[PDB]
């Protein structure tokens, strides 16, 4: 039968998270019926999985080389049917800056913010760097353009605190981002080849609090299904993802960025949207490759 | 022994003849300047054994399909040698007419009207709904996949183009017919080269004849927006201009022709860059 890879681990930050996610995913598939192997690209090169005998690709890394377009480039290369979003939209999901530009542009919401690159930082001063962000008030949060990751962010509480944020930042990317502080809580919506899963709220503690069904009524949950799968196409996702979403004090939702590899863990947001609508996490992974396109 | 450098040139595409010339000229040009370059004909050497024959850089000269799109750096990414042109986003968002116009708009950059249209609309809207929702536009328009073009002129033929448009992508556009004449913009590390006018009866003006008020907004407008879409190491800019002098942006080429007679060596020659020079400036930024 088809011969599968679950690629898994990898180099980045979330190589640890991308292990577990994967050796489940195998579990899930096995059980499924589906005659898969696991291969840690950072002992495997994936230039090879055509060489060796796979038929199809099951992606399961995280951040640099798995949710960020380069290792979709090779597959297209090889020709190997895979997992998740194409090459444009991996690369373009983990481009915060740009992922705003496209959604602002099609009129969806998201919270006031203003960008900075590395050498408009050591051009202007400190005190212009206030006097370019003093309109979207205090509290901000600092985000790099890039990054994915949680390294770089810093909540900006004066803005006195402002330049240590910032090269902190920049210490990660060559882009940052100004956003203005809301107050949540977030939700996050899984999305599963065209179908919307229910969605999740998440919030800090009095470990980090996350709960299903988020507590919306119907009519929310439209109206924020409808936004998330807005959002998931404009940006020319496929497969599956899961789209993260901010409300603010008022109860408008802002858009924040598409995860296109999710993590798989059990702990994990995609696999409770998923229990939630019915699905074991076996069912969720087989569809997923169901979708490889 | 110095670097061993990779010009790639040649595959499969459409623009294959035109790469074979691009190579050629590239080739020829960093032997000129010293460089240790070899033709690497990717019709016949499969790209991820680069590293594995021993080349230590790579000069992109593909063109079109699998050279401009982003597939080819991410496997140059992940062989982690170093190349010419724009990174894996940047190949790839430029391939996407619509992406493309959309974060130009965000910018606030001009570009010429159109309307889009996804799968979802395509089948939930009624045909007259359809061209309701276009009329805005007038005739003629062109209707295009946002990665199958047809010029329509009558309202009851747009829903056979959308048929046709709908089968190659997912957004399709629909784009009013603009006068033109046109013009291109060639970039170079962060250097803006001489416009070149383009003009149909077909000709190439450069200068592009343009009074240096239209040049110097031109050339701000290309620049602005070849970083709108995180291009680097260099590329051109297409820009369409309306009857009473406005531009518009259309698309950013990540892999343009390099053979004598193409558009980039042409405006680095204006620039007073020999084509060598330009292959050899082109080389040295390769991230």
């Amino acid at each position: 039968a088809e011969k599968v890879a679950v690629l898994l681990g990898g180099t980045s930050a979330e190589r640890e998270v991308s292990l577990l996610s994967g050796q489940a995913v195998l579990a899930g598939l096995k059980e499924a019926g589906i005659d898969a192997y696991g291969v840690d690209t950072k002992d495997f090169p994936v230039t090879q999985l055509k060489e060796q005998g796979f038929d199809k690709v099951f992606i399961a890394l995280h951040g640099r080389g798995g949710e960020d377009g380069t290792l979709q480039g090779v597959l297209e290369f090889l020709q190997l049917p895979y997992t998740g979003s194409g090459v444009m939209a991996s690369a373009l999901t983990m481009d915060k800056l740009r992922t705003k530009l496209v959604w602002q542009a099609l009129g969806l919401p998201i919270s006031p913010y203003v960008a900075l690159n590395r050498q408009q930082f050591e051009t202007l001063s400190p005190e212009e760097l206030v006097a370019c962000v003093a309109k979207l008030g205090l509290p901000l949060i600092v985000k790099p353009s890039h990054e994915g990751s949680s390294v770089g962010m810093s909540k900006v509480d004066h803005a006195s605190e402002l330049q240590k944020a910032l090269v902190e930042a920049f210490q990660h990317d060559s882009d940052v981002l100004i956003e203005k502080w809301l107050s949540g809580p977030e939700f996050t919506v899984a999305i599963l080849g065209d179908e919307v899963l229910p969605s999740i709220r998440i919030q800090p503690p009095g470990k980090t609090q996350y709960f299903c069904p988020s507590g919306l009524s119907d009519e929310s949950e439209q109206q924020l299904a409808a936004l998330a799968l807005q959002a998931y196409h404009a940006l020319d996702c496929s497969g599956w993802g899961r789209v993260d979403v901010m409300q603010d004090r008022d109860g408008h939702f802002y858009l924040l960025e598409v995860n296109t590899s999710p993590g798989m863990t059990s702990h994990s947001l995609v696999p409770m949207a998923a229990r939630q609508y019915g699905l074991s996490f076996s069912q969720l992974v087989a569809r997923i490759l169901m979708l490889a396109d």
